[PDB]
């Protein structure tokens, strides 16, 4: 048959090469669609067919399950991730760290700052709750560029239409072109977790087998290369 997997847009590489290992080694076509979390879980919510979901945080996959669109004896955390600030490769911008005294104004510099919408995208809401936490957000919330998901803030920094932006610490190893210049400290911030969970009414062998390769080896050396810390 076919699987249908709705997943972060965090994970577009890695899931990119699960699909194609899983294919090569079990002959099953694994189609991807990838999106900010929160669309996914409302497109899942309306009907769409989806046989797995695979959030960049818990809240949207909790909303999911409100939503009974959830097999939940399925959900399971799988991933975990850092949230970091980054930079375009050819930037001159140097490493700082970041805390309560950081000089963002000046960093800026009349740019904007790069992130995943903050009102729905996984990514931007980790990114608001650590300035929120830090005392920075009154003064950075006029000059955000927000995005339709992380990969789309990664790009406002790779087409070098932003100065700086705040993505996974895996989006900076699958981008060639942008560079770590900070990295948020653990406790500004929930922990970024991935749940993976199937769709109810989704639950038949083959999902299952593609559910099982997303915990094994094969797919763990795959999640590693890209960055993102198994759980
Ligand atoms: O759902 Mo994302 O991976 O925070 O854009």
């Amino acid at each position: 048959g076919k699987i249908t997997v709705f997943a972060a847009a965090s994970l577009t590489n890695a899931m990119q090469d699960i699909a194609t290992q899983f294919k090569k080694e079990k002959g099953v076509d694994v189609v991807s669609s990838f999106a900010s979390s929160s669309t996914l879980a409302r497109q899942i919510e309306a009907g769409a067919p989806a046989d797995l979901f695979i959030s960049a945080d818990q809240k949207w996959m909790d909303y999911a399950v409100d939503k009974k669109a959830i097999d939940t004896a399925t959900r399971q955390t799988l991933l975990g991730n850092s949230l970091v600030v980054v930079a375009p490769k050819a930037s001159v911008q140097k490493d700082f760290t970041i805390d309560s005294k950081t000089n963002w104004t000046s960093l800026l510099n009349g740019g904007r700052l790069a992130v995943g919408d903050p009102e729905h995208v996984p990514a931007g809401i980790y990114a608001k709750e650590a300035l929120q936490k830090l005392g920075a957000w009154d003064t950075l919330s006029p000059k955000l560029a927000p995005a339709e998901d992380v990969r789309g803030a990664l790009a406002l920094v790779e087409r070098n239409e932003a100065p700086l932006g705040i993505v996974y610490g895996s989006d900076a190893v699958a981008s060639k072109g942008v560079k770590v210049v900070a990295t948020f400290p653990e406790d500004s911030h929930k922990k970024v977790e991935y749940p993976v969970a199937v769709v109810e009414g989704h639950n038949n062998a083959t999902v299952k087998a593609f559910y099982d390769y997303l915990k094994g080896p094969q797919a763990a050396e795959i999640f590693k290369r890209y960055g993102f810390t198994i759980k």
